[PDB]
């Protein structure tokens, strides 16, 4: 045996050749097997203009002994003919008078023919034993077109004691041969298919996009490759070494002797970062929790997303994400959590704070007066939970209250114009923009995250020139936009004091060589760091505790759904106002890790399109459900 042959050199009466092995496979962190390779057999025939009538049914006849067949595919058609071919007998004597005419020369043969595979279907038709059908289902398939199309016979479901017999008379057997292939397995179902990828089938060959970038390297077209994601991603490892000797050409045929040059090896085993029990509860607790949601008005609610990090390197525990229609079905959208973007609102406060200490727009606890501000005109701006009053607080508790006003009042500092009541608007940011979204990017929104794998965006950055209003909302999370990729990574920067590192999930490779056994470490996959962010540990601390009090203080954002986590926990939630079809609705989103002390645990969250809240859905629930079973037992 088995290995779809590639090539042969040809140099001055000297060949070589080349013969394809099977990938890695690709387990989760403590070794579950998440991508194995299956044996896929497949008997074909191959016809010639050369071979008609009945060697046809003298072959079909004695393979009718080696193995079984699907008849799913006869037709009335096959069976009405195949039954002249088997009985000379019943037939004849149905067409008594029409032969006569046919002979004399006034039918023709078609017309005969039509005739009689007219005259039979009721009585006569029923003579078809079991083991007849069986001869004509091989029997059909060993013709649909002419010339040496080598036509499959079985290629579903073609056991062990199935192959083995019919390679065994290959010799008795004219016209058949027998292959077998590896294709990927997936023992864990749906879970996570999107992530790992896909492999193209040799039929496919490479397909017509990944060439020139697969041809600079050294590939077939016939060869089958990594078509996408972690199989496109690890594609190198993953993938064989192949089978290689050369030869020694002489007269018009002879071979002396050939010398093994490289015998083969299966492709390296790849680990992950994945927890497959975590990543199955994650999926189980999503829709649990997706159905909860929709029962209580979030009915056009269409994406939700989560990430699960470990925040102190960059491990990709988990990774979810359906899509929702209006009625509930569930598509897998893993990839959503790094190839979408979204409007994530008021939790990027935390970084945004980091990017005013860093300026000196701000410092660690300076307090400020939540109230409406009034610019020039009369547009006004408001926080939430304090659309009338006036009432001075922290950056802490702005954190924790989830206060627009102070951020407001933080970009127009950094804007190098303090609010004061009346004023217009700085008709040229474009110097605060640049010095606020460099701010951002350390704490990971506005870049790429590192992952490892492809089609990671980094959200869509438009451009701050004049358009001060939009300015402001940056600085709340309502106009750059980001994938709940780079939520996670902020997150977990803030919970690893200060430290920016890479996501990943591929973790370990493996030296694989047998089957089965793992085989000895090769390389580790780290999660490196990126940039540590430009901030002391006292303004780190500053956040930290805003982000513990929007989860444990009775006035905080996410009290409801983080109090009483097993473990203390802290984090962040946002509401971004949004429309769908011109109706009025909300992102919701929450980050946060856990423990508060020493996290190990970090995540984002996003649900897209909910309604707009007088009832505020706990879409947190998922997040405290999730930091609950992780934490069963401490
Ligand atoms: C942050 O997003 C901020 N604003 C909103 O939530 C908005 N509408 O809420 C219904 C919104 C979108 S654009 C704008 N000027 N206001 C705060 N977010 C939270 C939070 O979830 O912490 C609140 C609870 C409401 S105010």
């Amino acid at each position: 045996s088995g290995s779809h042959y590639k090539q042969l050199i040809k140099n001055d009466e000297n060949i070589t050749v080349n013969e394809s092995v099977p990938r890695g496979r690709i387990l989760d962190r403590n070794g579950k097997v998440l991508v194995d390779n299956a044996s896929k057999m497949s008997i074909t025939y191959t016809r010639n203009r050369k071979t008609s009538q009945k060697e046809m049914l003298n072959t079909a006849k004695k393979l009718t002994d080696l193995i079984k067949m699907d008849t799913d595919k006869i037709t009335e058609r096959d069976k009405k003919d195949f039954w002249i071919q088997m009985y000379p007998s019943s037939a004849k004597k149905l067409m008594r008078k029409e032969q006569l005419m046919l002979e004399d020369g006034s039918i023709s043969q078609d017309q005969f023919d039509t005739q009689l595979r007219d005259k039979i279907g009721k009585k006569q038709l029923k003579q078809l034993t079991k083991k007849d059908l069986q001869v004509l289902a091989i029997y059909r398939e060993m013709n649909a077109g002419s010339t040496l199309d080598p036509q499959t016979i079985k290629n579903e479901d073609v056991s062990e004691k199935e192959y083995a017999a019919v390679s065994q008379q290959l010799s008795k057997l004219p016209g058949v041969n027998t292959t077998m292939d590896w294709d990927r397995k997936y023992p864990y179902g749906d879970t996570l298919r999107g992530i790992f990828g896909d492999v193209s089938t040799s039929t496919e060959g490479i397909p017509k996009e990944l060439t020139e970038q697969y041809l600079s390297k050294g590939y077939s077209r016939n060869d089958r490759v990594g078509k996408s994601y972690l199989e496109y991603q690890y594609e190198d490892v993953l993938k064989g070494t192949k089978k290689q000797m050369k030869y020694t050409t002489d007269k018009s045929g002879r071979v002396i002797s050939s010398e093994v040059l490289n015998p083969g090896s299966r492709g390296h085993d790849l680990q992950l970062t994945i927890d497959i029990d975590l990543q199955k509860k994650v999926e189980s607790l999503l829709e649990k929790q997706i159905s909860k949601l929709r029962s209580q008005g979030a009915k056009d609610m269409d994406n939700a997303l989560m990430v699960v990090q470990n925040p102190k390197n960059g491990d990709i525990l988990a990774i979810a994400g359906k899509q929702i229609d209006k009625q509930g079905k569930l598509k897998d959208y893993d990839i959503g959590n790094f190839t979408a973007q979204y409007t994530v609102g008021s939790s990027v406060k935390g970084g945004t704070l980091l990017a005013g200490y860093q300026n000196k727009a701000i410092n660690v606890g300076e307090t400020m007066v939540d109230e409406p501000l009034k610019f020039q005109g009369g547009l006004t701006k408001r926080s939430y939970f304090n659309k009338n009053g006036h009432v001075s607080i922290d950056d802490k508790q702005a954190l924790m209250h989830s206060s627009n006003v102070y951020m407001f009042k933080t970009a127009l500092k950094l804007a190098g114009d303090p609010y004061t009541s009346g004023m217009s608007l700085p008709n040229n940011i474009a110097d605060a923009g640049r010095k606020l979204r460099k701010g951002l990017n350390q704490v990971g929104l506005g870049l790429k995250t590192g992952i490892d794998l492809p089609n990671e965006t980094p959200g869509q950055i438009e451009p701050l020139t004049n358009n001060p209003g939009n300015y402001l909302d940056l600085a709340i999370g309502q106009y750059d936009t980001y994938t709940p990729l780079q939520l996670s990574q902020y997150v977990s920067t803030i919970a690893n004091d200060g430290y920016r590192i890479q996501p990943h999930i591929g973790l370990s490779i493996y030296e694989s060589t047998n089957k089965d056994e793992t085989g000895p470490l090769k390389r580790k996959i780290k999660g490196n760091v990126l940039n540590k962010v430009n901030n002391s540990n006292d303004e780190i601390k500053e956040v930290q505790e805003g982000f513990k009090m929007a989860f444990n203080e009775k006035q905080g954002t996410g009290y409801a759904s983080f109090r009483n986590t097993v473990v203390p926990s802290a984090g962040k939630t946002g509401t971004a106002e949004v429309f769908q079809d011109g109706e009025p609705r909300v992102n919701s989103t929450y980050i946060g890790y856990a423990p508060v002390d020493d996290p190990k645990l970090s995540f984002s969250i996003v649900y897209t399109n909910q309604p707009v809240p007088p009832p505020w859905l706990n879409g947190g629930d998922l997040g405290r459900d999730v930091i609950n079973y992780y934490f069963k037992d401490k």
